[PDB]
RNA sequence: CACCCGUGCAAAAAUGCAGGGGUCUAAAACGGAUAACCUCUCUA
RNA sequence: CAUAGAGAGGUGAUCCGC
């Protein structure tokens, strides 16, 4: 990124009439580094300083970085952000000018710094990630209807966790047709074969059979309530209730703790297998603590390396001191292969227990020694010390590990008492929080690729919270959280429970006694409609994981007729690269790159093999190369679909803070555009914004986005295109996933694809034009719609007409409504 | 290759130069390798 | 007929290499 970080600059936070510098700690935590007054500075952290003040100024201050490869930068003084060139100093506002509000609702007092504000937004990142994995949680599970009704039916949308099965039942026998129809909606659901694609959620290993329905009701409306909480932005407690799930109706807490148990149960589990031997002779050998807080450290050891801390090549060291000696030879078959890593830990025991001064001594050697051969050198002395003075105990190790002892002692346990035992493993449910297993339950709807994406970002969000939270106390600021946001001060424990969640998150299986009823589906995805060879492509299809991605969050026919789109599929293997080409082809075929991706192009949409040796592997690259190509189509589209619902997620959001920081933004469900034009300080009358520009509106605009009179102008331009029934309608096609659903007719004629940008903006172009083909459309939807069938190409024009909403935020506005500037990954030129 | 802010130098209207931005955008830093187990197909 | 004797393909836990 930049010369300041390089320098070690981790932050510079403004408290009133003071400066604060930061560096890098371990990991992601903060030193305070200095603090300037004015022109004037105090040192800090003066035992290990990462920078120093080359010279401080009312500009910017200069440092020069001894925490690395040395290197100059300057940074510049937050308090005369916006008061340079014409109260010449003063703490900055955010651009939405909502910190006084944001402060407000979390904390209880406007604050004087800067350091608060940072933290929130990190808490507004976590509800925006968990509204997108959410929204694709809810349209995976409302895709398993598509067969028998196109529509994004009501039942997933309404449910809370107020209603309880008990009260919910009720409604079998009721005399209102809705709430009737709720309950049919309900039963038609749970006798659905394609619950099957969701086995860790809603199958319970007991062949592993259907859970009791309190329970699949009970895992729909906690998902439902995500959504709903996620997407919408609540009223009264309801706003709460992501921090208050301790007050869940306890059908919910079991069916989490129920749904959460068997990974880690399975896990816990395995672990007093593959290791029985090993651990009864560590236990043998080692008599110096509680045997529970051995097991506990060998778990540790083994699954953690440690080389965040023990960074250095032990390893190594081992393999330099064993060398030579019958430990390094066919001394006993046990270990010749694998086997032997419990040396390791007789080493980190050889640390943790003991000779900790040479350990401290060693780790300041490793930060003073130059060379290879230096490093080489203290491992030869310390190999010398080790192979003497410790080592010894292996030998009753290689007594203790001959193979009838190890085949007698896999007949044995540890006999750790059982709730011990439960305590030094990864922790059950009675012990995690409620948010974790309610993420887990989230990430069982989820393809691995988002699982890690939610996961991580969770992480890294929680573990920012923390270092603020960390860096307040130092600073003498007030931490404490409104009693509602009260669960953020537990944020630190969270981090400890997803980095354990990350431990051993993973994919969800399908049932393996299962698949027969995915043989249908694994036949119509390919369009395969004697029986051995139609099996065996069924198991090459059933086993992908393309595959298990591909028909949960799509329906297969319809990803067979997608596949008819050459200009799609050609753009989504012109971005394979050509070597990945020649692979394909190569296997396939038995001479441009650009005339093979045509003919695999060709291939790719006439595929079938029948009416209802090395040729099996021909018949992989086949379907591995089918099933990948639309892999790559439908998730790119999905992941075009959550950025636009951030996007109305922010809409909910920040309108509520401009309401409550007083501005008349109106009706925002009756258009979603209110709050743009409440920030713009226009109003609408007979529907139609009578004003022009002007340059005192820009003046006066209630964010510093729009007081750019260029942007605000063009804003107020494209928003008089605007209507509000096709802004509606691209709102709820957003949040229903209506356009990648409807995909094998919104794509049914394109001439080319440019980007994924533009697919997915063509099928909602397409789709808007089906839901209003038959309504009155006023003039300028009209000529997009006209331009849209004289061009098959997404119109650019319509797109930054009915993105208007999201005007008030520029940045987010541009970058949804320019190519280009919408994917970091793909860079490119803007235009206006 | 977006937005915003600082500074130097042009300039009276906006350009250039070099930086910063967890408080901006999704957007601060932060190859196979053997063995073991299930499943499918093909002979006798 | 089914289960059995070699192949052969594939998915998911993994021990080291410049
Ligand atoms: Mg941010």
């Amino acid at each position: 990124k930049s010369m300041a970080k390089a320098a070690g600059v981790k932050s510079v936070f403004a408290v009133g009439n003071t400066v604060y510098m930061t560096s890098f700690g371990r990991g992601n935590d903060a030193v305070l580094e200095q603090k300037i007054v004015d022109t004037s500075h105090e040192p800090l952290n003066i035992d290990d300083p990462a920078y120093q003040l080359n010279v401080v100024t009312m500009n910017g201050y200069s440092v020069t970085g001894h925490r690395g490869e040395t290197v100059s930068a300057v940074t510049d003084n937050p308090l005369r952000r916006f008061n340079g060139r014409k109260p010449e100093q003063s703490v900055p506002t955010d651009m939405l000018c909502l910190k006084p509000t944001l402060e407000k609702k979390f904390f209880g007092k406007e604050f004087d710094d800067n350091i608060h504000i940072q933290l929130i937004y990190n808490i507004l990142d976590i509800e925006k990630i968990l509204a997108v994995y959410s929204t694709n949680a809810i349209y995976a599970l409302n895709n398993m209807s598509a067969d028998e009704n196109i529509e994004n039916s009501d039942f997933f949308m309404k449910r809370t966790t107020d209603e309880t099965f008990d009260d919910f039942e009720k409604k079998k026998e009721s005399t209102n047709s809705r709430e009737k129809a709720d309950f049919d909606a309900f039963e038609k659901f749970i006798g659905n074969y394609r619950l099957a694609y969701f086995a860790d959620a809603f199958y319970v290993n007991k062949k592993n059979v259907l859970r009791e329905d309190k329970e699949l009701y009970s895992v729909l409306t906690l998902i439902g309530k995500l959504r709903h909480w996620c997407v919408h932005s609540e009223e009264g407690r309801a706003e709460f209730w992501l921090y208050k799930l301790d007050e869940l109706k306890d059908d919910f807490k079991n069916v989490l703790d129920v749904v959460y148990n068997r990974p880690v149960e399975e896990i816990n589990n395995r672990f007093i297998e593959n290791n029985k031997v090993n651990i009864q002779i560590l236990g043998s050998v080692y008599k110096n603590t509680d045997i529970a807080e051995l097991v506990r450290s060998y778990y540790e050891f083994l699954i953690t390396k440690k080389y965040k801390n023990m960074g250095f090549s032990i390893k190594k060291l081992r393999e330099s001191m064993l060398e030579g000696k019958g430990y390094a030879d066919k001394e006993y078959d046990s270990v010749r292969n694998k086997l032997y890593q419990m040396t390791d830990f007789i080493l980190y025991t050889g640390y943790i227990n003991e000779d900790s001064d040479r350990a401290d001594d060693l780790v300041n050697t490793l930060r003073s020694s130059l060379k290879e051969d230096d490093k080489t050198t203290v491992y030869c002395k310390e190999a010398d010390y080790l192979w003497k003075k410790y080592r010894e105990s292996i030998r009753e190790v290689a007594d203790a590990l001959d193979g009838d002892n190890i085949k007698k002692l896999s007949k044995s346990n540890i006999e750790i008492q059982e709730d011990k035992l439960r305590k030094c493993f990864i922790s059950y449910a009675d012990s995690v929080s409620e948010f974790t297993k309610l993420i887990y339950l989230l990430t069982r709807f989820l393809s691995g690729k988002e699982i890690n994406d939610l996961v991580t970002t969770l992480i890294n969000k929680f573990d920012n919270i923390r270092s603020f939270l960390e860096i307040m106390d130092e600073l003498g600021l007030d931490r404490t959280f409104t009693a509602e946001y009260s669960f953020f001060e537990g944020s630190t424990k969270y981090l400890a429970e997803l980095v354990e969640l990350n431990s051993f998150v993973k994919s969800c299986s399908f049932d393996i006694n299962a698949k027969r009823t995915m043989y249908r589906d694994a036949l119509d995805i390919l369009g395969i409609e004697n029986n051995g060879l139609r099996n065996f492509i069924a198991s090459n299809v059933i086993d992908s994981n393309r595959f298990k991605y591909l028909v949960r969050y799509g329906n297969p026919k319809k990803i067979r007729e997608t596949a008819k789109c050459k200009p799609a599929v050609r753009f989504v293997l012109n971005e394979i690269p050509d070597a990945q080409i020649e692979r394909y082809y190569e296997a396939c075929c038995p001479c441009s790159a650009n005339k093979r991706r045509e003919k695999l192009a060709d291939m790719i949409a006439e595929i079938k093999f029948e009416n209802f040796a090395e040729i099996k592997r021909k018949n992989q690259a086949i379907i591995r190369l089918y099933l990948t190509v639309m892999y790559i189509m439908l998730k790119n589209l999905v992941n075009v679909n959550a950025r636009y619902v951030i996007a109305f997620h922010c809409v909910e959001r920040d309108t509520k803070l401009y309401a409550e920081s007083g501005l008349e933004v109106g009706n925002i469900e009756k258009n979603k555009t209110n709050l743009t034009m409440a920030v713009m300080g226009v109003k609408l009358e007979n529907g139609i914004i009578k004003t022009e520009f002007d340059k005192s509106f820009a003046e006066n605009a209630a964010n510093r986005y729009l007081r750019n009179a260029r942007w605000y102008k063009l804003i107020l331009d494209n928003l008089k295109k605007s209507e509000r029934a096709v802004v509606n309608e691209f709102r709820n096609t957003v949040c229903h996933l209506n356009a990648i659903r409807n995909i094998n007719i919104n794509i049914k004629e394109i001439k080319e694809v440019e980007n994924y940008f533009a697919l997915y903006h063509y099928l909602i172009q397409k789709h808007l034009e089906n839901r209003f083909a038959d309504k009155k459309v006023e003039r300028d939807t009209g000529d997009f719609i006209s331009k849209l069938e004289e061009h098959k190409t997404y119109c650019k024009d319509f797109v930054k007409a009915y993105c208007t909403p999201f005007g008030y935020n520029l940045v987010r506005y541009k970058n949804l409504t320019i190519d280009g500037l919408f994917d970091k990954n793909y860079p490119g030129k803007d235009d206006s």
